[PDB]
């Protein structure tokens, strides 16, 4: 909408390294998948104690988000001139082991206006894959594919570095509201940093005099 | 198409060694499968690092490509005159342990124009086989079969080494473009080799004079 | 014997839709919060300690 009406097919872009400096090939899928699903799974385990009766559970690991999507290829209808084996030559190639490197191709899936995991793209490597050819001709050039991709998370190590810089930075720079107080100024400054800054050490950092030297509009820093 | 309209059946060739030196028997099976299926799978394990800087998962092993395929035999329709036990005396033989060596037979499935995983053939050995006879005769010659094959990938070592040298054969021979520079010429040489070719070694291996010596059309050789 | 009591688990299924003409907020802005709050936070490296509530339930 808002400009024109034309289909935006999804694109499978593959690299060789994690960061994306070395590019492999790329392919755009005909016949958009009609369903995508992203499945989360966070594993817990119930902590045990013999003293108290408080009941909590322990965060163990976070199994990465998986993307399940299915594709269909056809080379029979008279708009479809290209064979489906040159199109499946790259789904089998880009979702398997690289020839020189032992690792797979890091497979960044994208769609025109769809945010995947709060980002415009979905990195990750193909966990499994299955092509099931359901229609042939006389010498059996294949004519249907029914591909069943599935991926994992595998974001780059840099992208993951900047996302924890926008959350809990090094320095806070909290403001001073009206009728303020240092037990409440150090309580909102300890929410930016998530590190529970004390009122006394917040007072020593700014070198303020009397534990009341804020004047409703000045900025005092927490570390 | 493009010449004629005769069918092309699938042929199951067998060997004894990993390579093609010692041929065993070889059958072609009538009544094509209607559907093939080859499943890929790659196993990953999540890094449970204590430092909690990053979430990632390692690559462990890639499971071999497995092919599933279902056949059917029948000899009572009056075009069908060969009894199906002579055609199943080969599938039961080639998908089992050979008497000579004590191993499977290293099968190779092929179809006329179908291109398997990236090659014109599908090598590998038989994981599974199940025949289920459904019709019989008065003396019970069977004459209906319904076979359910299942194979693995297992290619030979000469073919796998040949496909490796076709990608980064430890020389690059990188052309230079107009408005080029050695940090860019090392990124374009570090993509041919996938080895981070560290630009000071490029100017030493090619006898550059002053780190800007290439002239928009000459080649630079990059090894490792 | 009594060993341990497993934690109470809650199952719950939602639906979002933005093309009916009362629905104008795109559902990615509403799913940019569920995907965020039900995942590991960037600040500490842990989940977010959610709290589900209904008017009289």
């Amino acid at each position: 909408s808002l400009l024109e009406r034309g289909l935006s097919k999804l694109t499978l872009n593959a690299w060789k390294d994690r960061e994306g400096k070395i590019p492999a090939g790329s392919m755009s899928a005909m016949y958009n998948p009609e369903t995508i699903q992203l499945d989360y799974q966070t594993r817990f385990d119930t902590e045990d104690t013999i003293n108290t009766a408080s009941q909590s559970n322990r965060y163990v690991i976070s199994e990465p988000v998986g993307l399940n999507l299915t594709l269909l290829f056809d080379s029979q209808m008279p708009g479809n001139t290209t064979p489906i084996e040159t199109q499946l030559a790259m789904l089998k190639s880009l979702c398997a082991v690289d020839a020189a490197t032992g690792s797979p191709y890091f497979l960044r899936i994208t769609w025109g206006k769809m945010r995947w995991e709060n980002k415009g793209w979905f990195a990750g490597r193909a966990r499994d894959l299955s092509v099931t050819y359901t229609l042939f001709d006389r010498d059996a050039t294949p004519l249907r594919a029914t591909v069943q991709l599935s991926l994992v998370a595998d974001e780059s190590f840099v992208i993951q570095q900047s996302l924890k810089t926008q959350s809990a930075p090094d320095r806070a720079l909290v403001s001073v509201p009206d009728l303020a107080s240092l037990p409440l100024l150090a309580l909102s400054a300890g929410g930016v940093l998530a590190s529970s800054v004390d009122y006394l050490s917040l007072a020593w950092d700014n070198d303020l005099d009397n534990l009341d030297d804020f004047q409703t509009g000045d900025f005092l820093r927490a570390t």
